[PDB]
């Protein structure tokens, strides 16, 4: 019975809101808020915890990027703050590895960074790893066979079709094949050993579609496109199916979750949260 936790994003404002859902019973939980509102963070999970990294506080008396790393423990419903990282990443991307965050890209001011740190559980600390090839915000994350892949965002200047893996045990990044779409913004995830990225901003459009990477024929695929267009999304897996959560279509903040079934190719509609938003974190423990 592990949920589907989404934690901040925007509307209107930053917002504070932690709610998880049941996909086994269609319920939402209402759970403690985060400390300080946060949108543009990542979430994900190491020992059965949750992690609410970077993002920004962009409120009606103040804009600030956040390098804050807190962690909810579902067993007490409370969050604790943890070390920060060593610089605020607003539309960071966030993957674990061995049970390290590697907290990658991300913007602060307008600074785009390229740099790439990761944190220790076990002692409370983030060390700086070698940096990305590419300056990346609003950045997609998978990680696929013990590597950490980037994928797109907003290099200050263009966004970006690009993507890159990194080696942890090498400590070293190179570039992939470049996704057939330009993607800021889109959910990345891994599903059946392929990288996914839906949805995001093309520069012009946000995205309905949604491409996979196989690693070993280096080419990406379209499949089905999602319902509603959407970028700054929030994406996790459950129990073999994509979930999409919010985003903002060009018009709307959006409450819809999609969920896509690999079997049949198909995205449907499962749920809605329980107010529309961009710019969340999610992860399932
Ligand atoms: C008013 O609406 C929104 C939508 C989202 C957010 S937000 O807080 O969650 N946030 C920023 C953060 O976190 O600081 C963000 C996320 C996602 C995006 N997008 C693009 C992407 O993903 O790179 S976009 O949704 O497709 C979008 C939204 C507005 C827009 O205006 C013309 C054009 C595109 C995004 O674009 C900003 C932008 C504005 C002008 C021109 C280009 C980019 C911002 C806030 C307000
Ligand atoms: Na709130
Ligand atoms: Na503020
Ligand atoms: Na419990
Ligand atoms: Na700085
Ligand atoms: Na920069
Ligand atoms: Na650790
Ligand atoms: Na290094």
């Amino acid at each position: 019975g592990r949920l589907i936790y989404t934690a901040g994003g925007y509307f209107r404002q930053s917002l504070s809101y932690l709610e998880a859902y049941n996909p086994s019973d269609g319920t939402w939980l209402r759970l403690a808020d985060l400390q300080v509102p946060r949108s543009g963070l990542a979430g994900c999970v190491v020992g059965g915890l949750l992690y609410a990294v970077g993002g920004r506080n962009n409120s009606p008396d103040g804009n600030t990027d956040s390098s804050a790393l807190d962690c909810y423990n579902p067993m007490t419903n409370q969050w604790s703050p943890c070390a920060p990282m060593s610089v605020p990443r607003n539309r960071i991307g966030v993957g674990v590895i061995d049970g390290h965050i590697y907290a990658v890209g991300g913007s602060h001011g307008c600074i785009h960074h390229n740099s790439v740190e990761r944190y220790e559980p076990e002692r409370d600390e983030w060390h700086l790893v070698a940096p990305m090839l590419t300056r990346r915000i609003g950045v997609g994350v998978a990680v696929l066979n013990r590597l950490l892949y980037a994928v797109g965002g907003f290099d200050g200047t263009n966004r970006l079709n690009s993507a890159e893996c990194y080696y942890p045990e090498r400590n070293e990044w190179r570039m992939i094949t470049a996704m057939n779409t330009i993607r800021s913004g889109a959910g990345v995830c891994v599903l059946h050993n392929c990288i996914y990225a839906a949805g995001g901003y093309d520069g012009q459009d946000q995205l309905n579609s949604v491409e996979r990477y196989d690693v070993e024929t280096e080419t990406w695929t379209f499949v089905a496109p999602m319902k509603h267009r959407r970028s700054a999304l929030g994406i996790t897996v459950h129990q073999g199916r994509i979930y999409v959560l919010g985003g903002y279509d060009g018009h709307t903040f959006l409450d819809s979750v999609e969920c896509y079934d690999p079997d049949t190719d198909t995205w449907s509609e499962v749920t809605r949260m329980t107010s529309g938003r961009s710019g969340v974190g999610v992860a399932v423990t």
